[PDB]
């Protein structure tokens, strides 16, 4: 009773339907097979193909039995091979015993082959664009390649194979040197060297440094055509040295450096095994090379980036097209001031990140199992009882699970013709008796709530009045996409929401309707945005959208049309509304948060999540989240939960979530449930430490969020984004930069406590304890399960919201309308400046500058007008005085006195931080710390040999001192920076020698001297001896030894380097 063949199937990249044509788009010399099905299985069935070649009727092709399966027979018809330009049209047919024939088709394909640019025959400079007139290696086209400047450092190439299209205008600030053999195009930032015969482009910086170039054999640039009807693909090919690293490509789970891979720009919903399958929800045809350029292929069609995956020194892109011969290839080679500036330039092209409200940057709580008011009340109560000041709240299991815009258990008179509901239309029952009151109680807790959504109208063949009404309206209005035959497009039956009808987000009227149905959720229920899931749901080549585009072009674009439509809609009603989504392509960054999707509770998954965040970052998707510790699989171990917590608190968006809808016991990845499930009570204080730390750093984090929106600098960055020339930074995927100043190194390996941290050149200070670490090597950091290595860069100015306790990890709550103690942590190093985004006070930028002058025992802070009292925490030795506007401020002897003071200073001996309180003033204030040196290098943080630490004599700095240190083969080794370059310095050695005069031997980069340490009154008396040393650039190895000619026990507190 039937026959079926459909040449492209669902056009899936990864799989085929069993009734497709192979190849889908035949090239010259390729054997063409047609897979055909008939049903039911019967003897005496014939299957054949009726067809024409170049309009000429051919002898029928008889199909061969392939296999039987289920109710069906599958057959193969072999059409043979074809030549470039052949136009084949066929109809597949089946009948039983000479009866009624069932057929599919007709279907046409045009047989293609590659044509490439040969030579540049002439150059036409039009002032805002340059045309290169070209010959082709085959065919009769007259190609034109157009060059323009999006900016003086960003080159755009537009290729028209037929020469019938014209490129776009760019900047005029270029000069041209056109010669017989070569044309050179120059700006203040770029030198574009184009050989004419054969055509070959090299892109150089203006100083001559090569950025990238086309492949050396040339004929690199080409298009796939029958020469008459279709252009089906484009390619270009580039030369790449062995060491070149390639970053970005959207959100990638397998690796941060794609060298060696064929990367598919193809959005896909892959559950749990994204790394293994090399798939992603969020695919962007943009990469950044550590050779200091980006490349962006400007098209929504699928592309494949072959990154030294075929030939060791070649990278290529192959870009699909729908056949339209008027669609130019359009790509950019992007330079800039640095790697982050390359990202900024990319965002000039594809869209800036939209700044989200500060609440988006606190903790988000989520669990699929929350499905009733009492679950929401319990979540709020549990958060409150456990001192968890979260700011975001997600509900997934909230709706009727039919319309997805009506609360579960709500009753109402159904509405026809897609008419919208108001709040008053509903009687609220059962699980949700008062959604408005429920939302109000979330707001009372200082949280903001988002509701889960999909872009599809569900249709599983069940009867459900409202859903049925909406479907009839949607179809009659043409608010769906079209399947290509005049019927609404439905998601393929085997997929998530199979048989459902996608809303055509290209259709403004459709969007207005769809969103109107949700209006009451925003205006009356008072929600704060949507979790817009899915979107990877466009299949089929003939699927047609209101914009005239079809399924090949729209698959990658659809999720971003969907996500952006909802984001803009929610914001139009509630300016503080935030979206939380997983899928998209270039431009996704304009529309809210992206999370890394569906992963298991394992360390392998944690590793893949971090790769996903780092690649997304390079791709301009900065507001990135993950389900901390995984949302499914066996419940995370306490170790994984703690490791994930620490990293999550230092990532752009912090969010816990769980998959299961009605589990027993609870699957919540909340800290209180983690305690319950693992039995490890210490999870709670560890979680609190990290969450409170994040809240302490929220002024810094939110300023970084604004810097993303303004300047294209992502919040969390792979090391080579800041240090592209650093050979050790190239492949690192277990540490990153967070904001401008913090190097974060999470432990993402099971059982690991010795964490390698690569430190780039410069000085890095442990933010938790003041340990100093000279850059330019990989250090080993001991991190137990509760510990996260985080370091501040030299010169850092870090705004913080602190309690009167003034330590990191102390709860300041979630009231985002005020600070407790606004604080700036400062690591003085030369002259540094910072622009603080003061969201509490109308979004004023506060420009702070620090002038480090340790050589003259001074640090100066230029504080602008502020609306709040401010506390500086300056990393330094103890001042002899502090002035504000020249006037001495009072030394506070205790933290209590400091807190009570209007202005003053206090010295934290454990952290080596000077606190300075300045009153709120509507004028600039000049703060000077006098008598200060670079903070001490604590002996207890040194590399120790046969020697231990103690704290049983008062008055030390840091956490203690090295004790006794009085036998041969005992050593204390320091890694010491020069304060102001290679020079002689004075090294202060602070020690106690309670019994008798002591001596120790010191080696400074291998150069030995002996030092005399006179007796102190007793072991509770410290003294300082000044030792002349010569220090060079970089890390200076300073070794204190007890050798054979040394004498007596000492307690060794610290060293200070001064003029
Ligand atoms: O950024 C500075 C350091 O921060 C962390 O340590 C802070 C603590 O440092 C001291 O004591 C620690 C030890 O008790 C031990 O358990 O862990 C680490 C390092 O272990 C080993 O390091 C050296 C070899 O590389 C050896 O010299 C040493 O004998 C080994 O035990 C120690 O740092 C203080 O005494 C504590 O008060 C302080 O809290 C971080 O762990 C460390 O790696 C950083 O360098
Ligand atoms: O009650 C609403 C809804 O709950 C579940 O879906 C919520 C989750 O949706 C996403 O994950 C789904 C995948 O997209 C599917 O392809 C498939 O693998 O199943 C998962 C469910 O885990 C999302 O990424 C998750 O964060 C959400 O928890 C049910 O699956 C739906 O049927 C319900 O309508
Ligand atoms: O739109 C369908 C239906 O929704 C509401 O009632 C919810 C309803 O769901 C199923 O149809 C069950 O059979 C009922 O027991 C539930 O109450 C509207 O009140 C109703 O008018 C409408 O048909
Ligand atoms: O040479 C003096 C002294 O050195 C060592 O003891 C150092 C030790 O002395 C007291 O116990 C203090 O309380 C500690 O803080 C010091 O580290 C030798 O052990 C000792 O024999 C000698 O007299
Ligand atoms: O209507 C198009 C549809 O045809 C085929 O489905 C058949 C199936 O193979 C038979 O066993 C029987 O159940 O009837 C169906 C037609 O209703 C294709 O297999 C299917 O992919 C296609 O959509
Ligand atoms: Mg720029
Ligand atoms: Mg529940
Ligand atoms: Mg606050
Ligand atoms: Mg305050
Ligand atoms: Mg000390």
């Amino acid at each position: 009773d039937g026959e079926y063949h459909s040449p492209y199937g669902d056009d899936d990249l990864y799989t085929v339907q069993p009734t497709e044509r192979s190849p889908r788009d035949p090239k010259a010399g390729e054997d063409v097979i047609l897979n055909i099905t008939t049903w039911p299985i019967e003897n005496g069935q014939d299957v054949w193909v009726e067809w024409t070649k170049n309009g000429v009727a051919q002898e029928n092709v008889t199909a061969a039995y392939d296999y039987n399966s289920g109710n069906n027979t599958y057959w193969k018809a072999d059409l043979g091979k074809f030549e470039k330009g052949d136009e084949i049209t066929y109809t597949t047919k089946g009948s039983t015993n000479g009866g009624t024939a069932y057929e599919s088709g007709p279907f046409t394909f045009y047989v293609t082959d590659w044509e490439y640019v040969q030579d540049v025959t002439s150059v036409v400079d039009n002032g805002d664009s340059i045309t290169l007139n070209m010959t082709a290696t085959a065919g009769d086209f007259s190609p034109k390649l157009y060059l323009s400047f999006e900016d003086l450092d960003t080159l755009r190439m537009e290729l028209s194979p037929t020469g019938k299209e014209t490129g776009h205008a760019g900047k005029s600030g270029y000069t041209v040197e056109d010669t017989a053999e070569k044309v050179t195009v120059t700006t203040e930032d770029l030198s574009i060297e184009i050989q004419k015969s054969p055509y070959r482009m090299e892109v150089h910086q203006a100083d001559g440094t090569l950025l990238t170039s086309e492949y050396t054999t040339a004929n690199s640039l080409g298009w796939l055509t029958d020469g008459k009807n279709v252009i089906n693909q484009y390619q270009n090919n580039f030369m790449t040295p062995s060491d070149e690293a390639f970053y970005g490509f959207g959100e990638r789970y397998d690796t941060i450096n794609q060298r060696g891979k064929d990367v598919e720009t193809y959005v896909y919903n892959e559950y749990q095994d994204q790394a293994q399958t090399e798939r992603t929800y969020l695919a962007v045809p943009f990469f950044v090379s550590a050779n200091k350029y980006g490349m962006y292929v400007n098209s929504d069609f699928h592309s494949q980036f072959q990154m030294a995956s075929k030939v060791e020194d070649k990278y290529s892109f192959v870009l699909d097209n729908d056949g339209d011969m008027t669609n130019m290839l359009d790509y950019y080679v992007i330079s800039g001031k640095d790697q982050n500036d390359i990202v900024n330039n990319y965002t000039d092209i594809t869209g800036k990140t939209t700044l989200l409200p500060k609440w988006a940057f606190g903790l988000w709580m989520s669990a699929n199992e929350w499905d009733r008011e009492s679950d929401v009340s319990s979540a709020l109560s549990n958060a409150k009882a456990n001192d968890i000041p979260a700011t975001g709240f997600v509900l997934e299991q909230w709706s009727d699970e039919e319309t997805y815009y009506i609360w579960n258990n709500a009753t109402y008179t159904a509405k026809k013709n897609g008419e919208a509901f108001s709040y008053d239309d509903f009687t609220f029952n059962g699980k949700w008796t008062d959604p408005k009151g429920m939302v109000d109680s979330v707001h009372d807790a200082g949280m903001n709530i988002v509701l889960w959504q999909v872009p599809v109208l569900k249709d599983d063949g069940t009867v459900y009045e409202q859903r049925d009404n909406d479907e009839e309206y949607m179809i009659s209005q043409g608010y769906s996409a079209d399947d290509g035959t005049g019927a609404p497009y439905r998601v393929p039956a085997s997929q998530w929401f199979g048989n459902g009808i996608l809303l055509d987000f290209t259709n403004k009227d459709a969007v207005d309707w769809w969103t109107s149905q949700r209006e009451y959720l925003l205006t009356e229920v008072g929600i704060d945005g949507f979790k817009t899931n899915g979107g990877e749901m466009v299949w089929g080549r003939d699927t047609t959208f209101s914009n005239g585009e079809k399924g090949q072009e729209m698959r990658n674009r659809y999720p971003t049309d969907y996500v952006s439509s909802y984001f803009d809609f929610a914001k139009s009603i509630n300016p503080e509304a935030v979206s939380f989504s997983r899928s998209g392509t270039s431009g996704a960054q304009k529309s809210g948060i992206y999370w890394s999707g569906d992963q298991t509770s394992t360390f392998d998954s944690f590793q893949a999540s971090l790769k996903a965040g780092l690649s997304a970052s390079t791709s301009g998707v900065s507001y990135w989240a993950w389900d901390m510790a995984g949302f499914t699989g066996d419940y995370p171990t306490a170790e994984l939960y703690k490791r994930a917590t620490a990293m999550a608190a230092f990532a752009p968006i912090m969010q816990f979530h769980s998959e299961k809808s009605d589990p027993s016991p609870s699957e919540e990845r909340s800290p209180w449930n983690a305690v319950a499930r693992t039995g490890d009570e210490t999870i709670l204080p560890t979680f609190q430490k990290y969450l409170y730390t994040r809240m302490n750093l929220l002024p810094y984090i939110y300023t970084a969020a604004k810097d993303t929106a303004d300047n294209g600098k992502s919040m969390m960055r792979q090391m080579a984004m800041d240090y592209p020339e650093d050979v050790n930074a190239r492949d690192l995927d277990e540490q990153y930069m967070f904001g401008d100043d913090l190097l974060v190194a999470p432990i993402v390996q099971e059982g690991q406590t010795e964490k390698e941290v690569y430190l780039p050149e410069g000085e890095w200070v442990d933010i938790w304890n003041g340990g100093v670490h000279p850059g330019g090597e990989t250090i080993s950091y001991y991190a137990d399960v509760d510990t996260l290595p985080v370091f501040a860069k030299a010169g850092a100015i870090i705004p913080m919201n602190m309690t009167d306790g003034y330590q990191l990890g102390q709860n300041v709550g979630n009231d985002l309308k005020s600070y407790d103690n606004l604080t700036f942590r400062v690591y003085p190093s030369g002259d540094s400046e910072y622009s603080f985004y003061d969201d509490v006070n109308g979004g004023e930028m506060r420009d702070i500058s620090v002038s480090e002058d340790f050589a003259n025992e001074k640090v100066s802070v230029d504080l602008p007008a502020m609306a709040d009292e401010t506390t500086m925490q300056v990393f330094s030795t103890e001042p002899t005085s502090v002035t504000i506007d020249g006037a001495d401020v009072a030394k506070a002897d205790t933290l209590d006195a400091f807190n009570e003071a209007t202005t003053g200073y206090y010295y934290d001996t454990v952290q080596n931080l000077t606190y300075v309180k300045a009153a709120a003033k509507d004028a600039k204030q000049a703060i000077v710390l006098n008598g200060v040196n670079h903070a001490p290098y604590e002996a207890e943080f040194g590399h120790l040999t046969n020697v231990t630490t103690a704290s049983d004599h008062a008055g030390y700095t840091g956490t203690g001192f090295v004790a006794g240190f009085d036998a041969e083969k005992e050593a204390v080794e320091f890694d010491i920076d020069a304060v102001d370059g290679a020079s002689d310095y004075t090294m202060e050695v602070r020690y106690s020698a309670g019994v008798e005069d002591a001596t120790r031997t010191v080696y400074i980069n291998g150069k030995k001297q002996q030092i005399t340490l006179p007796k102190t009154a007793n072991w509770d008396t410290w003294n300082t001896v000044e030792v002349p040393v010569t220090l060079q650039a970089g890390n200076n190895q300073v070794v204190f030894d007890f050798e054979a000619d040394d004498t007596a026990g000492i307690n060794f507190d610290h060293v200070v380097i001064k003029k």
